[PDB]
């Protein structure tokens, strides 16, 4: 179990609104990395997922032997203090799922006594998945600290003949009230109930108006069209949550809960968080709006089962991501787009602490500082409109990809540490080196 | 425990003399590295030690937060096959000794149910250790797989007032007949019994004559002087073995067994191996002879206690190491030298299988292919006089340091794999990145 | 162990009713304090707990680095005579629980061979604890004189879903018939069995009638309402006792025994005492009645387990405490109040020695002599209606807070000494300086 | 024993000459004080002595019940890290020597397994001691951690009829090569061998010339006269060292070793230190030169017994002390003086590391910043000519007295902490409150 110094400093808003204004990033600190490196120049390690809870943490990433176009590495352990005062992620178990099953886009989550991981089995190019009317096989693997492993092929209702494809968001899932929730996304088939119930719905971030040159009627029209991709088999690209009861005999008990397209952007990879008793969702900006999308999620239970989800966006115009064409970091107008990168963000302040939800919110993470290239990885702290602290890693031109950020407090020294897991392009070993950067978020 | 595919393919001579002639190195294979990386540009990870036995493996290295001038990372696990057929070193436990005790030059060894590690506590520059008449504190830490940890300060007899300094060789120790043996080295004080019993002794490798331009009388004179260093407090630089009975209450039961200077070169870092029931020793070439030094060690027991050791050198003139001044890779004449690098080698063939010990021996490892710089890491297979297979890693100029090689056979596919643990200079994260390269040693 | 001069003079009523009338306080005596001071102007040391038994004493207090809004200091030792004749509390062991766990409101008790301490883990403002339906984590730490330490998270039955919060009373617990008893208090949830069984119950001290201007029917109505706080999450503020069997593997064996609200006032901090074989309870006056509340407790065992407690109040109208608003030291009428200070009192005379329980009782302690401010610390001796001896410490305006009093007799010189542990506001080092004042209670 | 984080960071020069230039004092940190407070307004606690060694620390001070014109408190324990990273001096044993023997001016020293304390028995005003030809009784008490206590009255040779008085310097003694060394001082009788061998000797600090307005011949004449006090019975006020072999049956084995008056100023209180294998001495400036006096001491052994001592002064003109009349902090000219205060200093840099001994030395401690009053306690870091960092404690006018400073490094976090034990005048409890201030000495 995690050291006494951390058990009470996990999954919470660490600073008050007032303190958020005076936060700065400290130096990067050196700890033994718990994320394995490739041993060949061409080896590819990508798509990390990290979940940290009161008792322990779970980590996983995909490994491809030659180039990035597989096996899945899983790790679990605890956090303990070093003589220098900062954390050391102590690995207590390692697993390497290598058996011919092409598990991809995996999301992992901590569960009592272990880790639960959700993946889909890839057997063809992603685009092909959207055209085929049949969805890929879905699997959830439970790995207990006692070395028992139980993998199950799941068939949640409302998937067959509704979703042409379904993928985990790769971002971490969370254990909530006895259920394990994972972010999901995919393409929905035209004419289905889901498609019809979503017809004419769209979402436009609160701060777009002041930045978009188009008029309200034009924005609305374009936003509605941003949820359908002709390139991806003419499907409605949908975001949602997969709720699975913690059981070892899962078959069709997991539930697919899509977000209303009136509250969320075009479906994309994502991540789920827990701040106190509240669930939050991060949605990759793979559509027209290039800014960090975070939402407070309200989950409704009907007869002990998740029945519906509602999302409330934390309005911002900060931390853009690189994109292609008319959907770069400089875009501000609605339209159909299918480009971007995963770059989640951690809320250091409570958005509900303000009279108007998210009026003044502070968050931290990493982002690729450039308009269209996956370059210049930069760790930062920002509020709704400005970056109040940042530090680029490496020299300009340094290639990078996804970034997963997680923060926690050591209740002993009373300092907050954040880990920024970044896929870095390496010239020595492997295509990428996934690095768990760690530093302190200093108040002052 | 290690998978059934490896339990019977460890610590043995894998090929016959005839087969050794047709061995070649296969491609480097990509597996998730079990050696942790640094998370800052200046973080320094160095001095690895690796021990692999029938049941499991132990690994460790030193971590310094800023630059390479500390904490000690320890790891243990097993080996299991991947769907591609090659090994995956599965970590089952990690430890990070971080408590203010500056444990250095650590050597680790597998023991039933865990790992036993031997280190010395550094409190001043190495050179200062040789001048002070008092030796540094010596410690042996036993780490059981059940998480029990027992560290002891040891005071073996014949150390105080005999050795000005004593260090583990950093290379792996071995578990032999109930005792854990570690390679050691240091400086002996003038006028001591050890010094007197070693007076006038010297060793000249069998193949030096044909390569050295000096006459026999001159070589002998210079060789005798190569065991005394005026730079290192005027001490006799001695190599030896530390034998410790496997106990949890060690105090003064461990025994210091020095090698006779008539059979070994000037003391240096080293490593111990087990090939069947035979113990072998690798001695770093930190003196005048720049070639790989391997010896078969004969251990004598008197009353259940190791009482003396004898070494028989495997005569070679292959695989040189970079050195400074008149002691570079091109040197062949005896004289005092104190320069070199650690680069052990694994014997793929049995030296005793030939009528004349080591007349035709084959070994593999890595070496820095250059005369004086620690550059051009190159993995190879060689016999007594030639390199019969090799492959440089990276582009010329690539900096590197130590290299620890370990080979084992998968008795299922019947192929031999060797892991080359190499300290590589990295430009991205940390001063060095210790990489566990792995490939196959192919017969044909 | 305590010196022979004290082993037989602990936890007893030292004077007869007749002698109690002629008791006066002697000068304060100077002994080396056994309570550590802060080393910074802002350091905060508060909330002491002190337990003294036949063999030894246990002491503890909370330490907060900046201001009083943590770590827990623990100390244990014995009492021995000085050449001047008075006591010296000799510390034989010190401990500083500093590990990130925010242990608060701790109560300590002597146990054979050590100390047992009970705390709760605070993670949010106190008021928040009452609103959340989940109670804070509860912990009991046993610290043996042999340096073994065993901490356990306890989950006594009848706490979850009954008590929104639960805290130790901070006053000392006592070792009784193999069980360690601690005073407790907190908020009970509406609709629970406890709440229902307590419905319509109330307690009005025997001497209130003659001092209250309201009529009997009005007093009764207001008293009933004094047990419910809308400010503290609409909970019934309850007082009680936590009984824990002396074991090192405690989980759910400790028992929560609430006092009947027909015999005790609104729940508050408290302390348990032992006078001979009788258990006594002190209840902080945090409600409407501002006078010292002491009760003789009768404990019932069913099958070797504490099953119920009954309290009999020692009727007084002496020694008031400062309070806010209509609940100051001058208040005498029932109503809802949530203000006051901890100020226990030691009974120098046996309340049962009189035909009518407590008809003539004498006690000693400290109290803040003022109506609404925590000012003017004053040590005293008093009977049911008057203060018969007193001495203010410092000059008027001197700030102070809690006061823990403990008396014992030196059977050698035959004199009674009392220690008054008082939190004093200091201008030099720290926010408060907890001082163990000591003097004699003279007969004459 | 001390935590692993400190065992290797004690009694050493922590910084290089270059680093000494960039040292600053950090904030004062709050830890539970290990020095007991008085419990009455008039209680007097004074004259602390503190010794810290690899394994543990020893502490002691004098306690007088009424005013400062007795009993002796002794404490011993270890150092361990807190969750905030800084030290906590954990007391493991306390003792209170209270038995009618007036032990004064005690100096304490750590010894293997305990503490050895040296005191003299006062029976009359100090001045009377100098006039009486008979010296006061001398005692050394050994207190082992196992609670065994052995006190002995000692009669070292060369004391009777030579020294009219003899006192420990109150500063800590040190354990050196099997002997416990304590600083001493007193008055020598006219006509004795010591007096004759010291006749015409004098010492003038290297930096006095440039600051003194008198000529060389006048300075020399006045300096010679500064070693004789007509006020103190016309004795030669001498400084020295008392060497005692670590034995439990001491009688006349301890040796009185006086310093040559050609290398040291008029006798005064003092302290002994150990930096590596070197012994250093601090001499209170109770004579004409008001600046910090530190000397490297060379001890000569003849037949296993200390036979002579030699002192080499570290030349400075920094950190003056308050004095009376023509001997205030502003004085610079030789002459007879008998005024000053104890204020030792710790060397953060090695004086021998410079080509010219002490040419650039850095030290830290506390000093009363004023010309003639014991006021304005101020902690500082200084070099030979300037104070490069300082912070006054309290508001101007704050009375204080002695200051004992001790520094050590936590080899885990790699930071240096210094404890400044200062006698502070308090208005609340006791005449003085001896406070163990602690902070970090930051490099940068
Ligand atoms: C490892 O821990 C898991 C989690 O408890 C154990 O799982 C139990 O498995 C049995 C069937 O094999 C179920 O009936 C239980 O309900 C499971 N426990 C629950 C509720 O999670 C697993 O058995 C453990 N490994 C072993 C066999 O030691
Ligand atoms: C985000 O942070 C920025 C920078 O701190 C805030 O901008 C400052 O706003 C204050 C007004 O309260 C001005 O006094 C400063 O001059 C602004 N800084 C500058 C120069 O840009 C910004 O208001 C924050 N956004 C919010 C309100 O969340
Ligand atoms: C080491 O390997 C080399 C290369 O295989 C051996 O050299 C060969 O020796 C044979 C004689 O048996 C010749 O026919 C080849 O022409 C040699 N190779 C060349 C061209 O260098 C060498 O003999 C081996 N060393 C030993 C005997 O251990
Ligand atoms: C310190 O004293 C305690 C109190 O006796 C010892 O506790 C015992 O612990 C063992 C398990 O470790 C139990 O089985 C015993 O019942 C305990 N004794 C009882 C009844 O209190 C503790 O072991 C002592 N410390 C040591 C190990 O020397
Ligand atoms: C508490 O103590 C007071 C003071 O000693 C008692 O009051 C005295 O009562 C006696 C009657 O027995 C009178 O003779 C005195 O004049 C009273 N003292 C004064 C002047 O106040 C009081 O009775 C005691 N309370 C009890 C009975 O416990
Ligand atoms: C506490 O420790 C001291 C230190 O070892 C013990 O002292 C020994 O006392 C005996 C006589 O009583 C001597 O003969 C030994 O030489 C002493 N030891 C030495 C060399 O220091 C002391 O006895 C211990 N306390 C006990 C009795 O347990
Ligand atoms: C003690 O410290 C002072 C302050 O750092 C030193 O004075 C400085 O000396 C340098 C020359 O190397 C000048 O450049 C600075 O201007 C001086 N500081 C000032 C303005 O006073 C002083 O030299 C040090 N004393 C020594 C040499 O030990
Ligand atoms: C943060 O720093 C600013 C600038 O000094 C200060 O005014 C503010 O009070 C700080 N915020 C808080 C309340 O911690
Ligand atoms: C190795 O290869 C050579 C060349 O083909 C062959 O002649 C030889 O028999 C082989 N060695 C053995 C016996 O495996
Ligand atoms: C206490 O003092 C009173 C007044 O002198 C005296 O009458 C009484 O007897 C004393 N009490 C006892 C019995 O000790
Ligand atoms: C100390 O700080 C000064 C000023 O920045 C810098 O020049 C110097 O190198 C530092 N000293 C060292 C070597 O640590
Ligand atoms: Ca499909
Ligand atoms: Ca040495
Ligand atoms: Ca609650
Ligand atoms: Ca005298």
């Amino acid at each position: 179990i995690n050291d006494n110094r951390y058990i009470n400093g996990i999954n919470q808003f660490y600073f008050s609104i007032a303190e958020g204004r005076n936060l700065t990033l400290g130096p990067l600190l050196n700890m033994p990395s718990f994320i394995p490196t490739a041993t060949t120049p061409e080896g590819c390690t990508r798509i990390p997922s990290f979940s940290l809870t009161k008792t322990h943490w779970c980590y996983t990433h995909n490994v491809i032997l030659n180039g990035c176009q597989s096996n899945q590495f899983v790790s679990m352990g605890i956090i303990e203090p070093t003589s220098a005062g900062f954390p050391f992620f102590r690995t207590l178990k390692t697993l390497y799922l290598s058996d011919g099953v092409n598990r991809k886009s995996c999301s992992i989550s901590t569960v009592p006594g272990g880790c639960m991981m959700y993946c889909f089995v890839s057997t063809q190019p992603e685009r092909d998945d959207y055209f085929s009317a049949a969805p890929p096989e879905q699997r959830i693997i439970i790995m207990y600290y006692n070395d028992t492993i139980v993998e199950r092929i799941i068939n949640p209702p409302g998937v067959l003949d509704v979703w042409a494809t379904l993928n985990p968001g790769t971002g971490s899932g969370v254990y909530y009230l006895g259920w394990v929730l994972f972010p999901i996304y995919g393409g929905v088939i035209k004419g289905t109930s889901l498609w019809n119930n979503q017809a004419n719905k769209y979402f436009i971030p609160q701060m777009v108006a002041a930045l978009c040159s188009q008029n309200q009627a034009t924005q609305v029209q374009n936003a509605k069209s941003s949820y359908y991709s002709s390139w991806f088999g003419n499907r409605m690209i949908q975001s949602g949550i997969l709720a699975c009861p913690l059981r070892q005999d899962l078959t069709n008990e997991c539930l697919v809960l899509p977000f209303s397209n009136d509250q969320v952007l075009m479906g994309a990879e994502g991540r789920l968080y827990m701040y106190g008793d509240s669930v939050y969702y991060y949605q990759r900006s793979n559509s027209w709006w290039p800014m960090t999308m975070l939402y407070k999620v309200t989950i409704t239970f009907t007869n002990g089962q998740p029945s519906a989800i509602s999302a409330q966006n934390v309005p911002t115009q900060q931390v853009p991501r690189p994109g292609t064409g008319d959907c770069s970091a400089t875009n501000r107008c609605p339209g159909f787009c299918l480009t971007g990168v995963y770059a989640d963000a951690w809320l250091l302040t409570n958005p509900s602490s303000t009279s108007t939800f998210g009026s003044e919110a502070t968050f931290t993470g990493s982002y690729l500082n450039t308009a269209t290239q996956r370059i210049n990885p930069t760790m930062y702290i920002a509020n709704n409109t400005q970056i109040i602290s940042s530090q680029q890693f490496g020299s300009s031109g340094q290639e990078a990809a996804y970034g997963h950020t997680t923060c926690f407090r050591d209740t002993g020294s009373v300092m907050v540490y954040c880990i920024y897991i970044i896929e870095l392009s390496s010239s020595l070993l492997g295509q990428f080196q996934i690095v768990p950067f760690i530093r302190q978020v200093t108040l002052s």
